[PDB]
């Protein structure tokens, strides 16, 4: 019983974190086998970040311009290259703590754990969702760039995020481990802003299922809805349009609880229309949208 | 920017988790140096632990660390824990301490099943000596901890779920938090309160982060604050708590009793549609130490 915003254990990713310094800029890197990955903006001067040309700035560097350290120990760089918005630094030794891993690009509305680091050392782990607008509502101070987001399946780490930038609203933007940004963001100082965001409807439904599994049914009702009629209501409350694919994803939780997907959508419609009337669900006074169906199934009893 | 509940990085603890099996019961154990600690109920209405343990041989305990079976060479009971001696000292043993935490204090929990870590979350010891954990069957022996620099201070080992679905367990000496016992009884969580000390810490966090609309021009006496806050089911604030908030009060230049006046007004008037650190609610699971640690960017 209970239901907590739970992160994946961070040990497999802790053993991959290093520090990368170029000039007077330090941030975090990820050391897998003989390669260190970090944000390419590490090469940028006080100025350069206004209109950087990364090809022109990089060709001006050698291997020995980069100081990579694991703890207090320097790792010599024997090669480098840029891949989109990441630098890939080859070092002269391998990381024996490299876990089994994949690089994956996640979809908006999916969750992952972030290991926040400063100067190559971990400070904390937390769980978040990639917003529909491709930002994350993170907790990051100056020096956190290069910190990574990941999920773990058995003993395989799927890295999905590397932190690059804070936007004017104090939300966060970053890239996958191929260096491609999530969202329309760029690694320079511009006027760029987070786009419109929506509530992740599929996650809110999953979480209402969590609440039923855990014993609570106060918010249920005698009604059903069509998908169309549900969307006609939810979209007025800034919720992401619900599709049949999303309905099908909720099948397992529906079967576990005996509550048809559309009947749970009818409960959600009523909660949106009437509010929560001072009541809580899974201890919350608000509808939570940062747990996916898979997160609920992983955490709750069968 | 951002304020998130964050757990400590869990790697130093992950390297200590093992599975302990007695007959048909499997739970988790904590392997430090050549000792594995686990709940004594692994050997189980009215248990006679001392008498039950008599019937147990070293060979009865199957201890597995990843794929490696650890040979048990001694066993004894210490309060509500078993201490199993094994023939291998854990190569991953971190610097560590065992500590008994106080109500209201926080720690990270690494939820484990079959000796395999599954997730990590932050939680508080409630004033009623329970924790609002997330635990399924097989969780027992999962541990709570804090870290200072390189040193893991273990503070909780999980033993039981109570009828409201909250959780009870022991320190790493095997003594229960609260009046709970490791038997089937009618035991229940008592009434709980909101951890005032932590709500104040979190309001200081909000101010440090530039969210300060709730501050005002007034102050309160402690007694007047307690008269109001106790009506809202808040824990009574003591002079000792006022002093624990000294470093946050100094950093912000906002006297604790002036923050209390701000907190009184929020309890009496509500938030009026506004948010504090993005929350519509007053958060009570961040201690004064959690706030300094997060706002000062400390690493381990």
């Amino acid at each position: 019983s209970g239901f907590r915003k739970m992160a994946f254990p961070s040990g497999k990713v802790e053993g991959c974190m290093v520090q990368v310094t170029c000039g007077t800029t330090t941030l975090n890197g990820l050391w897998l086998d003989d390669t260190v990955y970090c944000p390419r903006h590490v090469i940028c001067t006080a100025e350069d970040m206004l209109n950087p040309n990364y090809e022109d700035l990089l060709i001006r560097k050698s291997n020995h311009s980069f100081l990579v350290q694991a703890g207090n120990v320097q790792l010599r760089v024997i090669g480098h290259s840029m891949q989109n918005c990441l630098l890939r630094l080859k070092v002269d030794t391998s990381n024996p703590k490299t876990p089994k891993y994949k690089f994956v690009r996640i979809q908006p509305g999916q969750t992952f754990s972030v290991l926040a680091c400063y100067n190559g050392s971990p400070s904390g782990v937390y769980q978040c969702a990639m917003r529909p607008n491709h930002t994350i509502k993170g907790s990051f101070l100056n020096g956190s760039c290069g910190s990574v987001g990941f999920n773990i399946d058995y003993d395989c780490v799927s890295f999905c995020y590397m932190h690059h930038m804070e936007l004017p609203t104090g939300v966060h933007a970053g890239t996958d481990l191929e260096g491609k940004f999530y969202g329309p963001f760029v690694d320079r100082q511009t006027a760029q802003a987070a786009g419109t965001d929506t509530t992740i409807t599929l996650n809110v439904l999953a979480w209402l299922y969590a609440a039923v599994i855990n014993g609570d049914r106060w918010f249920l009702n005698r009604f059903t809805t069509t998908l169309n009629d549900f969307n006609l209501v939810a979209m007025k409350y800034n919720y992401e349009p619900l599709t049949q694919d999303h309905v099908d994803i909720l099948g397992p939780l529906s079967a576990q609880t005996g509550i048809a997907v559309l009947d749970m959508c009818a409960a959600l419609k009523e909660l949106l229309q009437n509010g929560m009337n001072g009541r809580t669900i899974l201890g919350s006074t608000i509808l939570e949208d940062e747990f996916t169906p898979f997160d609920v199934v992983r955490q709750c009893s069968g």
